């Protein structure tokens, strides 16, 4: 009694119009018998096949096969023991005959030196070409023979062969079943092959027949006949396994595996190039009354250097910055305001006609210049801070490039150079620097984010390729649990994963200068760690989504989030009390800050600010698992 | 007569390792006989077939097929007059038998009124469940009399089947086989049927056979069998076709179409309430030595208002800010620093015991102030510039708020308050306001990535779907070019993407307040035609994608140096001269300097700032077609 199922009730559809694929289905399989489980096309026949290898549920029947039901640890459908074989070619079209002989090869235990040995037999027994042809040039006759020779080396000792002579010639199709009956012939192995050649099964030995979703009898051949009608008929082995698998699956496509590597380092020196460096190629007007108007780019500067105090509009002049202003000249302020006007300058400065005399006039006299006195030494500036970023930076220089002028009328003639100091003293800073900068903010945020995002695009089709390609679901057979696929998908990508780590990190501190004043030693432990709930995100993706294009635009979709709800390119204390709270339980906003205080600051682990950023990040990588297990698991 | 090859040459192996699949390949077929293309399983007659469609090139031979070639405008290959019948059910699985049969119905340009009667006559000749049901729900027998019926209905003049006959009972076979010979009666069609069931071959009237690579007999059956043997001798009804496909694609996933339309409304929310605020919790360690320490979070604040020059310190605390500025207390400056230093704080000011006497006399003698009095009247300030973004606010606002304070002495006892600022007055601004704001500055520019990354994530799996599916061997067949395949995939994705694109204007300007002072109607117009170029670019991604892996990878992957490179979070004048110039030749960063331009400044299109936003995005666009139509066309 190989398989014996009793009470089989199967249906499909609703409640309102059910289908009633299978009412009864009493049937015993015995052992040593070439089982033949003939019919009519419309039954339900390999929805009994899909049911005996416990590829569906029997919806509340009774099963027994093979010692219990599948799937308990009492039976033994799922392993090597059981013989199996898809009525469509589940086969994988990148893989050589020597490849995928050699993927199910070792899956059910067997050593290397004997799954070559006898290969050469199997591939002299049925015709087939060289092995080092891949399967996807075969021919659709040649691609149901390897499909049959894959599932059949193992020596089981029950096959579940359903139509396996569809698209072969009549010889070969003898020779099939002429193979069936010899190895069944000493009590060894059970056949329940399913045909539509009705003549060419009178080989059989119980003979099987389906009616209405129940079989009608199940009699030898030859007594079937003279009854009914007149004449004729009417581990480490599954892990190593799929190991070799994904590892040639990068491999087939090389140069695209060579782009990811060129992706990290393209990331980083567009990021380092551009942000942070100053604007350099703003210009100015400026009219300047107190000098001959001669050409536009070009006026007199001659003034006087030392204690007597003459031209001082243009000793402010040349005492700004001499690099990042160009300096442009009109002759009348309502000239100046014109051409910035139409985007031809960002300014327009204004010194009066007397402007030296003015000024002259306001440091020498103290809390008693009168009114009209101290209208004239001013200096009138329209700016156009339409940019809201390079006129803050030239209103942030044009008063700053005042100090410089103001110290040198003091320190120069009169006084020592620290009257013109507002009381407010700033000191030395303790952690940061005297002049910040935006590009020494930012860059804490950008490395834990390039990794993290570069993790979520690799392992994004992971999970979805797996139906894409089929030997999935005739894979479950051979007794591949479904915690071997995620976790052998983990350390496949994370091998890759390292590889562009190591690289944003050497051409962010090496060949870019970057202050690493904390501990270098951990600023590589989390960020693999970062990466590694990166790489851990895109599973949940994978395994939630079904279709190949309902994946792409949902971690897709999470690029802004996640760069506006961290701290990036703004601080995190911006944000409302209700946001900002809900924004701290996310693997990114307490990593940034944690790595925040060791590249600058130079805390170290021990810091409570510190090892919050290596305690979130753990707990959102077990999180990613378990609810990517249970949905796998689920289905 | 209706097909004819002379001197066929075809291989398939590259050089010096050849297959040599047909050598001469000579035949005739007939004006209304069957040709039966018997042979042998493993030569060459899938290709043959494949090839007489024109799917497959020969290599050096001569093809004449119902008067010419196929692909020449005198033969009608890919039109309405030839059937096709694949060798794998090349079936899409999420169409019922009634879409999936009127989707083939008027591509060939049949009435809608009389597609039906052709199904009810063909549902009722071979057996088939409701019209309604799935292709997918149904059994592996009935999944081929589906495309059986689907290669007939329209009536050819020439059928070309190979193995229409696997997977169906014989009772059925008998039937499918009857019904080629009653339609063929009088002169009007040809059959090319090549089947592996020789035994029912003998019903045609034309039965080849091949050996290797060449035809061996063209005569009929009952003189084959006594000749050398006795037995056993071994184009508006197309662009409407595929745009009812498309849109049912999308209603059958009304839990994501609605996902995508709450992604805008979610990405900008976030970025409005999270960016651009000012921060509003942080702490400071005042140590003013003039009054006695009580408690942690008390200091006796009473300065003595009025005229009286009485506890400056106390008077220019509660002078900072009431809301921004969080004030803690601490008795020593050895104990303010060691707070901010463990981070407790984020600076230390610090009040000597005689700050009001020290201040009332600079201000006293001022010119002739000595350095004594001069080093006990400063505000001692250790700042905590680790952030380089919270640092730089109290930086701006200590030194700010001192000129309230200073003003507030001017103008209290008898002295006019315009004697307290710099001789540099910055006047009224000609186009920006005078307080700038990081939110007003990342606005126009993330409107325009947002609507340009949502495109990208549209319209990228869809030239990647139509092989996964199906549907596209046996359509390139009926007369479907393929121009219209992404032109019909243009229609459908523009409809949806302007659904969300008034989103994101909805709720970035009616909602939250985006100033907008140039012109609303011009906006619209940018923003929708700079998203179309957005779903341009992944039509390139998957026209020169294979393998759908490389198109999540390529397209999330190229993100990162748009954003860094389009001048989103800082203006484009920091980058070398190199880089800069060739940055403007893109298209986002040519179109946010347009947009900045309008929404601020408010010019018009006429301005040549505007207009070149327009004139080098429409180019994009046009270069996204054409590259996507060569490699689509020709690969
Ligand atoms: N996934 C499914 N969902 C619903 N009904 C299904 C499904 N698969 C098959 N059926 C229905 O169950 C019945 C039997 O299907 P089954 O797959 O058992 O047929 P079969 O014996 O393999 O067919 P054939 O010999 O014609 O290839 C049919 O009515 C079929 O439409
Ligand atoms: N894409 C391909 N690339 C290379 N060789 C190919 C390709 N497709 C088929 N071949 C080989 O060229 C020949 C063509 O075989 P073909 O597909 O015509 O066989 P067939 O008569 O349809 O097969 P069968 O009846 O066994 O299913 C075979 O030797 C096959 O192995
Ligand atoms: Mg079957
Ligand atoms: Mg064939």
């Amino acid at each position: 009694h190989a398989v014996c199922v009793r009470h089989a009730f199967k249906q499909y559809g609703s409640k309102k119009n059910p289908n009633h694929v299978l009412s009864d289905l009493n049937m015993t399989v015995a052992k040593g018998t070439i089982y033949g489980l003939l019919g009519a096309s419309g039954c339900g026949k390999t929805t009994l096949l899909s049911c005996i290898v416990g590829r569906r549920r029997l919806n509340t029947g009774e099963i027994w096969v093979l010692g219990g039901k599948p799937g308990t640890k009492g039976s033994g459908v799922p392993g090597k023991r059981v013989g199996y074989m898809p009525q469509e070619i589940a086969l994988y079209g990148e893989f050589s005959i020597k490849e995928t002989m050699m993927y199910f090869g070792w899956i059910f235990g067997m050593e290397s030196s004997e799954i070559n040995e006898r290969l050469q037999f199997l591939l002299n027994f049925l015709d087939l070409p060289s092995q080092n042809r891949l399967v996807k040039n075969l021919s659709g006759g040649q691609q149901r023979r390897v499909s049959f020779a894959v599932a059949l080396m193992h020596d089981p000792e029950l096959l579940i062969l359903d139509q396996p002579t569809v698209g072969v010639d009549p010889l070969l199709r003898q020779s099939i079943w002429n193979h069936l009956v010899q190895i069944t012939k000493d009590g060894n192995k059970t056949v329940i092959i399913t045909t539509h050649y009705i003549e060419e099964a009178r080989q059989a030995h119980t003979i099987g027949l389906m009616r209405s979703g129940k079989l009608l009898a199940e009699e030898s051949p030859h007594v079937l006949l003279s009854m009914y009608g007149c004449q004729s008929l009417e581990s480490w082995g599954k892990i190593k396994a799929l190991l070799q698998k994904n590892f040639l699956r990068m491999w087939r496509n090389v140069g695209v595996m060579l782009f990811i590597f060129a992706l990290p380092v393209m990331q980083v020196i567009l990021f380092c190039l551009a942000i942070g460096r100053d604007p350099t190629g703003l210009k100015l007007a400026i009219v300047n009354h107190e000098k001959n108007y001669t050409n536009q780019s070009y006026q007199e500067c001659s003034f006087d250097y030392g204690c007597k105090f003459s031209y001082l509009s243009c000793r402010y002049l040349n005492n700004l910055r001499n690099s990042t202003i160009l300096k442009e000249y009109y002759p009348d302020p309502e000239s100046a305001v014109d051409a910035v006007k139409q985007g031809h300058a960002w300014g327009a400065l204004y010194f009066t006609e007397n402007f030296t005399d003015a000024l002259v006039a306001r440091m020498a006299l103290g809390k008693d210049a009168d009114p009209e006195t101290l209208d004239q030494s001013e200096v009138r500036v329209w700016l156009d801070m339409s940019n809201q970023q390079i006129g803050i930076i030239l209103q942030r220089d044009l008063q700053l490039s005042y100090q410089d002028f103001a110290k040198d009328l003091l320190g120069a003639c009169e006084q020592n150079p620290d009257l013109a100091e507002i009381p407010i003293s700033f000191k030395e800073p303790i952690y940061g620097s005297n002049k910040p900068s935006f590009t020494d903010f930012v860059a804490p945020g950008v490395i834990l984010t390039i990794v993290f995002f570069l993790a979520v695009a690799l392992t994004s089709s992971a999970l979805i390729i797996e139906r894409m390609e089929g030997l999935l679901d005739r894979s479950w057979v051979a007794g591949v649990t479904p915690g071997e696929i995620l976790f052998s998908h983990v350390v496949t990508q994370f091998v890759v994963m390292c590889g562009q780590t190591a690289l944003v990190l050497i051409f962010m501190i090496l060949v870019f200068g970057v202050q690493c004043k904390g501990d270098i030693g951990w600023v590589i432990v989390l960020t693999i760690l970062q990466g590694l709930c990166g790489m851990c995100f895109g599973f949940v993706i994978s395994a939630i989504c079904e279709l190949e294009r309902n994946a792409i635009q949902l971690a897709l979709g999470s690029f802004y989030p996640t760069l506006l709800l961290s701290g990036v390119i703004w601080p995190i204390e911006g944000m409302p009390t209700v946001l900002r709270y809900v924004s701290t339980f996310l693997p990114l906003t307490l990593a940034t800050t944690s790595l925040r205080a060791m590249l600058t600051r130079g805390w170290s682990i021990a810091e409570p600010a510190v090892y919050y950023g290596f305690l979130a990040t753990i707990i959102w990588i077990v999180a990613f698992l378990t609810i990517s297990m249970l949905v796998l698991r689920f289905k």
